[PDB]
């Protein structure tokens, strides 16, 4: 049993919720949080914005050390941060930034990330901002993710339309 309410379940592992991540985390505070995150860790906007907002620039200022030893993540890439007050640990993962050109396809090297994990709250991956189709996200976390993943998605438009067109 775990702390997660209001869940619809899609698979034995994959389970969502219309709710803002930010509001999500701060009521959890999962073992891991999952950042919508890019190869600098400049979380500017979308998840990675409203995140570190939450953090009062905590998580900013911990990424900008990470980036300055260790250089940038990859496209499909994670690093294992703080959590600050959101949760134990934040798991940034890079999902394809479809505005800037990157390949679809290292969506599913993205969500692998995920099975480092037993449980995760996250959003889908590449959407958004990012500009990759959505249903073709959550398919892709359905049929890549193993471990237990709690999906928080932000638009309630695009939460009902996720559910309805789920096969
Ligand atoms: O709803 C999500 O969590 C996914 C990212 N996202 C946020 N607003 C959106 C509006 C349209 C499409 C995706 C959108």
């Amino acid at each position: 049993v775990n702390s997660f309410s209001g869940y619809l379940k899609l698979t034995d592992n994959v389970y969502i919720k219309n709710a803002d991540i930010v509001e999500e985390a701060k009521k959890v505070k999962p073992t891991v949080v999952v950042n919508a995150a890019n190869v600098y860790l400049k979380h500017g906007g979308g998840v990675a914005g409203a995140l570190n907002k939450a953090t009062n620039n905590a998580m900013q200022v911990e990424s900008d050390d990470y980036i300055a030893t260790n250089g940038p993540l990859k496209v499909g890439g994670s690093c294992v941060l703080s959590g600050h007050n959101l949760a134990k640990h934040c798991l940034h993962v890079v999902g394809p930034n479809v505005n800037k050109g990157e390949d679809i396809q290292l969506l599913k090297s993205a969500y692998e990330n995920f099975n480092q994990h037993e449980v995760l709250l996250a959003p889908l991956l590449s959407a958004g901002i990012f500009g990759a189709d959505p249903i073709h996200s959550l398919r892709v976390c359905v049929d890549t993710v193993r471990t237990n993943v709690y999906l928080a998605v932000f638009d309630k438009n695009l939460y009902d339309k996720l559910v309805s067109s789920f096969l």
